[PDB]
């Protein structure tokens, strides 16, 4: 039998350090091909043990198509390949896009339903997973008007995160390493911080608030280590709560759930599948 394995890449939609994502098309459907620079060979290599370990499949994870590793001259190429989401990343689409009610719910309900699929131990199944790089470029949006995650380079099973999302309890190293359930509470705050991100953007009284990454206002456009540990540990600061949300029931419950994501303490902080009971029952 053929093994048909050409894939037609025809743009690029993604340059950075990681390497190159690509549009791309196999037996005449899209795909998307991640083709990872030497410096993130390592995120290669993880989410590949983890998808031979479990093959996750959840409409809020992006889709696993392939991991292909071909042999060059004096390099190894690595790509892996994914549905397409021609949409782009949730941080692309809030940039022009407001919201209203259903549409803000239903992003995050979504978000919140992908990330409590990875955290949970399946018998019978499926490991519990942490992320460990949340954020709104590493969440798709599709089609339907529901989101995927992306990007299980960093993820663990039972390269460091972003730093303008990391934890407190990261920011000051008291993150307890030996304890799996850290590494969901470390999920959760940045959780909490695309909450607030998405909910921006949704209009209430013909009032919204243009499109920032969280600590915007506090910290440099490519903030340090220290510049996070300052505002979020030392400080104690946390996203500003416009007052404007508190004439709209949706944003005013919304705000008390990213509140739950952002205590200092993690053992306080809400699980994934509370906030999907929370969101379940909003509007
Ligand atoms: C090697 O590489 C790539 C392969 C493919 C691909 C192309 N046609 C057919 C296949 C296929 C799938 C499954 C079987 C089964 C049949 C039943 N039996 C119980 C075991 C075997 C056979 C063949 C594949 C996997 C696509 C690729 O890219 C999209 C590949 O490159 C990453
Ligand atoms: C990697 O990705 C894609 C792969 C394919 C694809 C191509 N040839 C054959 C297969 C296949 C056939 C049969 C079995 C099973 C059936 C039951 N039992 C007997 C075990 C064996 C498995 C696999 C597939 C799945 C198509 C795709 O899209 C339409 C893919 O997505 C891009
Ligand atoms: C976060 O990470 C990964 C993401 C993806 C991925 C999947 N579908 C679609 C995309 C995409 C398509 C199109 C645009 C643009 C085109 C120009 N227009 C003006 C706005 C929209 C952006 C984004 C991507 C980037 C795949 C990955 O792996 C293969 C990723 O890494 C795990």
């Amino acid at each position: 039998r053929t093994v048909a394995r050409d894939i037609t890449l025809l743009e690029c939609v993604g340059k950075g350090r990681y390497g190159e994502v690509w549009r791309g098309s196999w037996q005449g459907e899209n795909v998307a091909v991640k083709i990872f620079s030497s410096r993130d060979e390592k995120s290669w290599f993880r989410e590949t043990e983890l998808y031979n370990t479990v093959m996750l499949r959840h409409e809020n994870i992006l889709g696993f198509i392939a991991s292909d590793m071909t042999s060059r001259h004096s390099s190894t190429q690595l790509w892996l390949i994914t549905h397409y989401h021609e949409m782009g990343s949730l941080y692309d689409y809030l940039q022009l896009t407001t919201l209203d009610t259903v549409s803000c719910l239903r992003i995050v309900l979504s978000i919140a339903s992908g990330l409590a699929h990875l955290h949970i131990e399946i018998f019978g199944g499926k490991p519990a997973i942490a992320h460990r790089d949340l954020k709104s470029k590493n969440i798709l949006v599709k089609k339907n008007g529901q989101c995927c995650i992306a990007d299980l380079g960093l993820a663990v099973m039972h390269r460091v995160g972003t730093k303008r999302y990391m934890a407190p309890e990261v920011l000051d190293e008291t993150i307890q390493v030996d304890c799996f359930d850290s590494y969901k509470r470390v999920d959760i705050w940045a959780f909490g911080l695309v909450l607030w991100e998405v909910a921006r953007r949704m209009v209430s009284n013909g009032i919204v608030e243009d499109y920032k990454p969280p600590f915007y206002d506090v910290v440099p456009n490519d903030p340090s280590f220290e510049d996070m540990r300052k505002v979020v540990c030392v400080d104690q600061q946390r996203p500003n709560i416009p007052n404007r949300w508190f004439s709209d029931p949706t944003l005013t419950s919304l705000a008390k759930l990213m509140k739950e994501c952002w205590y200092q303490n993690p053992s306080a902080r809400l699980t994934a599948l509370r906030i999907k009971k929370t969101l379940t029952k909003i509007d």
